[PDB]
């Protein structure tokens, strides 16, 4: 069920071993040694990875490394769709930016963070929460010139169990993190956007780089003089496979839960944030897809902001999906209930005050917070035109020396990045019309942003004449007006420019919102410290998780499908014949490479098909994981690699409140899948030699 | 392959069903000189099948089978087809005109007799020999002058087997006093609607109930109110064991049509013809039409029934095609014929080579006329409304050109335009549809080939199909309603003769009957190889594992109750529960809204001996038997005979098993006997029904 902290391994190695664990606690998790944690890298700032060779090979997902093979992708040599194999570590290619991060040591400072605090005075101080004032007292624990006496090492102190507990990290980042392989997009991203959140699933969602450090395996900025990192501890790769039921364990840094959520936040949750969420992004996809099915070039143009729009609606839809049929709200009821009935027994009213502070602060905050996601939904993210440009002061003064020209050319490169090569203003028109439709319903003209009252006041309610007026008049409108504006220039133009004022009107507004509704956040965090310590005074640290924080944490379960629904049964497993079933050659999303074509018709599968000879693609585990376990190490009983995490289906997204035993898995490549893809498509053999296979 | 057999079949076929389960004797199942079960089961008005449930002639049928009856006895004020239909009373049981059903009282293999009969030749290449005209004339003289008179109720038939090298004579008694006695709700009979067609898992309570209505003697009679209940020779007793997986099933009923023996090419032309045709341009019509319907819920209200009725035979078809694809149909055929001409050979006859050669010969000579008429068929005469406008008829035309029979040949033209032109009908939505279908059909057929009045396109309008059409609608008699009076009021046959709507609608009609024509010389020659090519294999392979093609005739399919994978890390299992309904539980669906009465009996768990042994409610289940187009509402059968479900769909993915029986995906659907038995007792408290009927523990 849980994201455990490596300091409750002791505590939970029993039931572990109960569960299948065959390896020692100490060869996992070594408070004061090397261990296999030691093989595992936050990749990226937002990924899992993991080192799997003594040269410092790196395996995160496919999705992980995009941005890096994208960069390096040319007309000439596209790494993207072609995928890329260094054939020699000489050709890995460097990246800018990039980032892993070993964690070096944990240390529990709970009681040294809690006197500190003591210096308080104010009773509600934030400092508790507070990333500055938390590494003031990291640097005063570790020493004015620690990072300097200890290259490569920081140190950092997080908060959990909503501040009832503090770690110290030491952490060591190395930033020469070297392409090494990536299979094409076809493979990396098979089911593209139509199988993300979906199991069954047949994704090769992997890519492969190499951390390099300097002559003494101390991190540097890249230099060609850099050398590979020979690592203290890397994974083993198993070629043994999963059957049904095999004990999995995964590593990583998953981002947020909100497994503390009283009964009245699940609420909101599900009234404002998802519905707002799925009625907006509805509204905008139908007109957006309605344009793009009609028009091929509005369907290039519209294609990635369509996507991008849909990720988040499908996970809106599961986590209301799981609110409905999985009795959310209600096991909080139970969990707040039994707490209070406790804090009666014991004579302690806090634990029920901080439960009201929290129901009460929710309760006044909900007006305030559906008009802050019905404007950002609706019309920040909802309509292009509100991102076009804003004047600057230092814009607006210089059109009333002739520097005219540099306010004049700065405006030009905003207009251009706003009306780019996928801009339709027909289209815009179109998705704006419904949206505004939409806002205008459902929030009342004494709380509309400025500009918007002009619809009932001067367009007689008319959203299609308000929005055909905004481009007919504005110097944004089209490339024609915008010319005519740069060429006679005048603030008095800008200053009554209805594009302008739209974008000027619902920023304010957003702004204002958000500015109203931050203070409504400390209330409950203090409440959240009170009930979270009452929880754990009642019920142990024992079977109860802290809330994800993009801190190392370990889960374990088993290889085991479930069944979505009535009569119908997903396995543990899924097969390349899975991959050729699926293949569309004319769907852009589920195109076959022609070499994993030809691996399948020949059954090229070597040592890396199963016992009925069958090539296996994926597999899915009751591990509970989140956003930043992307690119976790799963691993066998004796912490031999299985595979790599890359998904979570749409059943399990409820999970990050409470954890679904029947639906909820983790979608993880096989690591079988990810050599056969190397060997065979790659043929990059360098890459399995430099790996330790285990028979 | 798992056949649809001839009752003549079970002596033959008895010990396999037996080592899959069968514990009833063979004479209880089927006796060709006694009463046995084949006497339970009924041809539901001439398309559907049922069967009789009790000594008092209650027959159960499918929701689907009894819809048209339901609906004809619905109003606003006692609307059944919405609530159910729950007679307290015999008396308060619905007649209905125009039903039938029809016992098989006797069944004969007359294949000698018919056989001497045919050796009359004049032609040897006669098609009498399945003419069912002639067939009658030869049932009427063995049956005996004035049969009709002399047992009413009866009347006799010879059918053709095995492409004509078997004739069975059936007596058959007919019953039109069949009155409706009982359906659930549409939210129940058709739960999925048209989304769950032909879909499995499935949760659909497709089942209704009527009674069989006689005479004093039970002896057949129209409709009267003297008439009373009929005595059956024999019901089915009900079954509230259940099912497991595994258990043996079969089934007994009136599939209509299979294509079993195909050749190799006649699947290549069903694909690359009928099929992708079919597909591709009903995927044109529906795409402009779902845009329109989506758009404008008047449109949407307007169309959705010619959008559903356009999308059952597309989805057919994409599960054909994908058997073809992936199932080897084609080989199989290939291998089946090469199997006979390799016997042939070494029987040195060389005719079952030779009828093969004329059916692949005739196949790839009809290719391009064949092309033309689907393309023709599904691009124009269904695609698109106009097509269907108003053409004057001979007599009209001719009566326009001095009396009041003018007034008379207009009011007969008013009639049709407003026919076509009716509440669901939008000239704006037809001319889109209509610009899509042209221009894919302009696309396919070439100048030479099309009907005369779409030469235009070039010729007239510089090949702008959105120009001619509009042209047709501005110009056309039929263009609206103001253009149609404008004309009624001063009628000429030159307004009509020159009139775009009707030189389209004409022109279209005259090559889709010129195609037509010119493909009918093709139907005979490979209907009289397919006699010689069923004869070789029934004389090579046995009259045992070869089941003739299906020809809307009484038949038995046995399997097994078991699920299936779809596809890599899928499983479907046997069987569906009332979980899966609430599941799918939509209220602003129309489709998968949940009666009321039935989700407080899921919710109360009040199930009586209905549930299964673990107290889940069984809704469907699925066998590996092997049904058609013909079986709905065909009695389920136990190991014992016993009733445990009703037939009433197929999965999708076996549709490809009119023509090759598919063990691994094909499915027959089918209601839970206890799932009936629990929507009669707990939603329409209908007692008598459940007390009538002879259940078993
Ligand atoms: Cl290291
Ligand atoms: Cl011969
Ligand atoms: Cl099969």
């Amino acid at each position: 069920e849980g994201m455990w902290l490596m300091q409750q391994l002791g505590r939970k190695y029993a039931q572990m071993k109960e569960r299948g664990l065959k390896m020692k606690e100490y060869d996992l998790y070594n408070p004061n040694g090397t261990s296999l944690k030691d093989a595992v890298v936050l990749f990226d700032g937002g990924c899992t990875g993991e080192v799997v060779s003594d040269r410092g090979l790196v395996l995160t997902n496919h999705h992980c490394g995009y941005d890096m093979i994208q960069a390096h992708s040319t007309l000439e040599h596209n790494y993207l769709e072609n995928g890329f194999w260094a054939m020699r570590e000489a050709d890995e290619l460097p990246n800018k930016d990039i980032s892993v991060v070993f964690i070096d040591k944990i240390e529990d400072v709970t009681d040294y963070v809690k006197k500190e605090l003591k210096a308080i005075k104010d009773p509600n101080s934030m400092d508790y929460l507070s990333p500055k004032y938390l590494q003031k007292l990291a640097d005063k624990k570790a020493g004015k010139n620690f990072s300097a006496k200890n290259p490569g090492l920081s140190v950092e102190i997080k908060a959990f169990y909503g501040g009832n507990l503090y770690l110290m990290f030491t952490k060591k980042t190395y930033t020469d993190v070297r392409l090494v392989g990536a299979p094409p997009s076809s493979i990396g991203k098979f089911g593209a956007d139509t199988d993300n959140w979906i199991w069954p699933r047949h994704t090769g969602d992997f890519s492969i780089f190499r951390i390099y450090a300097d002559k003494n395996g101390n991190p540097a900025p890249y230099s060609e003089d850099n050398v590979p990192l020979k690592p203290k501890r890397f994974f083993n790769i198993s070629l043994g496979g999963v059957q049904e039921n095999d004990y999995a364990m995964i590593m990583g840094f998953p981002g947020t839960t909100h497994r503390y959520f009283t009964a009245s936040e699940v609420d909101e949750w599900k009234s404002i944030d998802n519905d707002i969420r799925i009625r907006m992004r509805d509204i905008r996809q139908g007109v957006m897809l309605r344009e793009m099915l009609a028009d091929p070039q509005i369907k290039i143009m519209y294609s990635a902001k369509y996507a991008a729009s849909q990720n988040a609606y499908k996970r809106a839809i599961g986590a209301n999906w799981a609110i409905k049929t999985r009795g959310l709200r209600q096991n909080k009821q139970a969990m707040q209930d039994r707490l209070i009935a406790w804090g009666a027994k014991q004579g302690t009213p806090r634990y029920e005050e901080a439960v009201h502070e929290i129901d009460a602060t929710v309760a006044k905050r909900a007006d305030l917070r559906r008009r802050y996601w019905m404007i950002e939904e609706g019309i920040i993210r909802g309509i292009e035109f509100a991102r076009s440009p804003i004047p600057t002061e230092d814009e607006t003064k210089a059109l009333q020396a002739s520097a005219r020209k540099e306010a004049i050319d700065k405006i030009r490169t905003r207009y251009s990045k706003f009306a780019n090569k996928d801009y339709s203003a027909e289209v815009d028109k179109k998705v704006a019309v419904a949206m505004l439709t939409e806002y205008l319903k459902e929030i009342p003209y004494e709380n509309l942003p400025l500009h918007l009252r002009l619809v009932k006041d001067r367009f007689a309610g008319d959203v299609q004449a308000y929005v055909d007026d905004i481009f007919a008049r504005s110097v944004f409108g089209s490339e024609a007006q915008f010319d005519a504006f740069a060429a006679v220039p005048s603030v008095e133009k800008l200053a009554e420019d209805p594009m302008v004022l739209f974008a000027s009107s619902v920023f304010d507004e957003y702004r204002k919102l958000y500015n109203e509704l931050r203070p409504y956040d400390d209330p409950i965090l203090r409440a959240q410290r009170t009930y979270i310590a009452g929880l754990l005074e009642m019920d142990g640290d024992q079977d109860q998780f802290p809330d994800a924080n993009l801190t190392l944490r370990f889960t374990y379960g088993q290889v085991k499908g479930y069944s979505p629904r009535d009569n119908v049964y997903y396995g543990h497993q899924t097969t390349l014949d899975g991959v050729m079933e699926k293949e569309d050659p004319d769907n852009w999303e589920f195109v076959v490479d022609p070499k994993l074509k030809a691996v399948y018709e020949r059954k090229d599968f070597g040592r890396y098909a199963d016992r009925s000879g069958r090539m296996p693609v994926a597999f899915c585990a009751t591990t509970h994981t989140t956003g930043g376990n992307s690119g976790s190490p799963v691993m066998n009983a004796n912490g031999e690699l299985i595979g790599l995490n890359f998904d979570r289906n749409w059943e399990g997204v409820g999970g990050d409140i409470q954890y679904l035993a029947d639906y909820q898995r983790s979608i993880i490549v096989d690591i079988r899948y990810v050599l056969l893809v190397i060997d065979k498509v790659g043929g990059c053999q360098r890459l399995l030699d430099e790996m330790n296979i285990v028979p």
